[PDB]
């Protein structure tokens, strides 16, 4: 470590800690920048040499974290929790947690290389036929549009085998090293560290309570869709009292069901809410999608994207053969000037929502870029994942779609309200059990309750318990199906997305009220409301300088997560689905919990 980057001497009191924190920030932007730059070079150009430079930059950041983290612990560990300045507590509390910098050098290198190899394996896996298919776009498009049971099965099985099986031995080694590192920071395991970000002694209980309020909405949506799959695929493949086969819901992970809307739409006389075809007819490209998302932000008097964003971002999958990480992500280079999105954008309405999701992250970065780096975060990680989703709730309304030229006909009748709210539910309600269960699985792995000998046994227990799905071919412990989901090999926590999907309806209700809107919640559009813009900007400029409970209270009037706004948004289709399911005499749930589908006749 460069002498200029090493901490000096500071007194062991609160006044000394103020100067320590200032001195830390003055060096940290440089170190953070070089690490983001090296990760950007790798994820937009996966090569062995670019992995090697990324691991070298990671090692420098670990040296920096060790020098400052040890000094902070030595000077302030007994006392920082009593400091009068709550921003100072936030900063010092972060610096004394070293994470992987607790590992000796040889294990640091092992750790950095494991992350490199897990990322390469996930983002370069292919499914070849008996010329090979990538996940994005090839397999994504098959899962979304094919209605041949056997083609869907071939893609689903092929993807889970290709990505999961080789990941398993690396993921075991990663888990052990991660736990060894954070145990030296005082956390019982890595999962406990991740849960600490929510600053709540009752977190797990509070989540269970939320899900108990939401589960009935999921069970009715589930049974209604299951009936529809029955008519299409028949009794041989669909058990009206068992789990749904995991490959038939339009998405590789069965996490969002919007791609089978055409199969379930209650009233097809009304205007087709699937506006993708119109986007194609009109010539929309990826850059147009981003410009339309930007103009919603500026209509609220939030910031445009700076020139550095347009010149630096990767908004399409490269045509030149490069291997890249296609999973959509947003990037803060910690220099107050460079901010980018990396997305293999495809021209669809669902992707237009993802564009808003990622641009919400960049807007957060723009609004807090002048805080100290330790505070350039969301109030919690759920806040970050929700910002763009909130605006896209307004964009999705048929009224807004009309205003931007993607929906021609105009109707305001109960049947049209039902089509809209069902299409939204296929995305927002279907996701809830998946957003909840993923980190239940990972917390059990980190705690040792789930050893390698039960990785897949326990994955499928939770997938069946919560989503009511089952694998369409037989699995055993050679498979590692959790590993075939981006966030597991790329070590990105997941409970933030369950929090986000509840939070975004709390945000929407508040901003619609501030906008002066007085109609049904699900018809609100906050476009061009400078008052709603100013209330959102307060949240974004706070970063993590204040407890998320306080920030939320200012915004919506309540200091806790609450499912009632979500329930109120969906109320009308909740009632409709209950009545459809009673009328058809459905069983709510999957009491034949053992059931799996047979194979197709001469498969492959
Ligand atoms: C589509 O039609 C529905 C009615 O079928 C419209 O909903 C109604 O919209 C009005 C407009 O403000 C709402 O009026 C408000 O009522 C509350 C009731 O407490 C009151 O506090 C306000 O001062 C205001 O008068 C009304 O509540 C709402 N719901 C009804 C009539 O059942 C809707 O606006 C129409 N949407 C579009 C896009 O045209
Ligand atoms: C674990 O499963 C694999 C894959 O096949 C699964 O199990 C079969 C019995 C069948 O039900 C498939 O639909 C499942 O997906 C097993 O590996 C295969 O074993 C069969 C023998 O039955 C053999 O014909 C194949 O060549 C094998 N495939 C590969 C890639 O090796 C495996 O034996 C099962 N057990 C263990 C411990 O891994
Ligand atoms: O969050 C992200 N990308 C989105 C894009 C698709 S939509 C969205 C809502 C649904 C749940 C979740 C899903 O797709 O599984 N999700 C995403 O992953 C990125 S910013 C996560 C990330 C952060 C840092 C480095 C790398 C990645
Ligand atoms: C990809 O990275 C290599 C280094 O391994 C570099 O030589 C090459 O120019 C890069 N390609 C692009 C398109 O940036
Ligand atoms: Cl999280
Ligand atoms: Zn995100």
């Amino acid at each position: 470590l460069d002498p200029g980057l090493q901490p000096g001497q500071f007194s062991a009191d609160e006044a000394g800690a103020q100067l320590f924190a200032q001195s830390y920030q003055s060096s940290a932007e440089q170190v953070l920048f070089q690490s983001v730059a090296a990760s950007w070079a790798h994820d937009t150009n996966i090569t062995a040499e670019n992995a090697r430079r990324q691991e070298e930059a990671a090692l420098l950041s670990q040296e920096f974290a060790e020098a400052w983290g040890q000094k902070a612990k030595e000077l302030y560990e007994p006392i920082w929790q009593q400091f009068t300045d709550p921003q100072l507590r936030r900063i010092i509390g972060a610096v004394r947690t070293l994470g992987s910098a607790n590992l000796p050098l040889a294990k640091r290198q092992q750790y950095n290389a494991l992350l490199s190899q897990m990322s390469r394996i996930y983002s370069t896996a292919k499914v070849c036929l008996p010329t090979c298919w990538s996940l994005d776009p090839d397999l994504t498009n098959i899962l979304a549009s094919s209605r041949s049971y056997a083609m869907l099965l071939f893609a689903w099985e092929g993807w889970h085998n290709a990505a999961g099986i080789p990941l398993k031995p690396l993921y075991e080694d990663f888990t052990a090293l991660s736990n060894e590192a954070y145990k030296q920071d005082g956390f019982t395991d890595t999962g406990a560290y991740w849960r600490s970000w929510y600053n709540s002694p009752t977190f797990e209980d509070d989540l269970e309570h939320l899900y108990q309020q939401l589960e009935p909405l999921y069970l009715n949506l589930h049974a209604f869709v299951r009936r529809a799959l029955h008519r299409r695929y028949g009794d041989r493949y669909i058990n009206l009292r068992g789990p749904i086969p995991a490959h038939l819901l339009g998405d590789m992970w069965a996490q969002t069901w919007s791609n089978i809307y055409d199969m379930v739409v209650p009233f097809p006389d009304k205007p087709n809410l699937d506006v993708t075809s119109t986007m194609l007819q009109q010539g929309w490209q990826a850059t147009h999608m981003f410009r339309v998302a930007e103009e919603f932000f500026t209509s609220l008097e939030l910031s445009p994207m700076p020139p550095e964003f347009w010149e630096g971002s990767m908004l399409e999958k490269p045509a030149d053969g490069r291997e890249v990480v296609c999973h959509a992500s947003a990037w803060d280079f910690y220099n107050r000037k460079d901010f980018r999105i990396k997305q293999c954008t495809r021209v669809t309405m669902e992707q237009l929502v993802v564009v808003h999701h990622e641009m919400g992250h960049i807007q957060y970065f723009l609004q807090y870029k002048d805080l100290p780096v330790s505070l350039r975060e969301g109030a919690n990680p759920g806040f970050h994942e929700a910002i763009g989703d909130v605006l896209a709730l307004s964009v999705s309304t048929p009224e807004h779609l009309h205003k931007i030229g993607l929906l021609d006909r105009v109707t305001n009748d109960t049947e049209s309200d039902i089509n809209y709210l069902l299409k939204m539910a296929l995305d927002k309600i279907a996701f809830l059990p998946f957003g909840y269960l993923v980190d239940q699985w990972r917390w059990g792995v980190f705690s040792g309750r789930t050893p390698p000998s039960r990785y897949n046994f326990d994955w499928w227990y939770l997938r069946t318990k919560y989503q009511g799905i089952c694998p369409p071919v037989t699995r055993n412990e050679t498979h590692f199906d959790a590993g075939a989901k981006f966030h597991v090999p790329n070590v990105t926590p997941y409970i933030r997305y369950f929090v986000s999907f509840v939070l975004q309806f709390q945000f929407h209700e508040a901003l619609c009220k501030e906008a002066g809107y007085e109609g049904p919640l699900h018809q609100c559009d906050i476009y061009r409301s400078t008052k709603a813009g100013a209330k959102l900007r307060k949240v974004l400029r706070a970063g993590s300088s204040r407890p998320w409970q306080e920030v939320l209270k200012d915004m919506v009037g309540l200091d806790a997560l609450d499912a009632q706004p979500l329930l109120k948004y969906f109320q009308l289709v909740t009632q409709w689905l209950q009545e459809q399911n009673q009328q058809n005499g459905e069983v709510l749930g999957w009491p034949e919990y053992q059931w799996h589908p047979p194979l197709p006749d001469n498969y492959p």
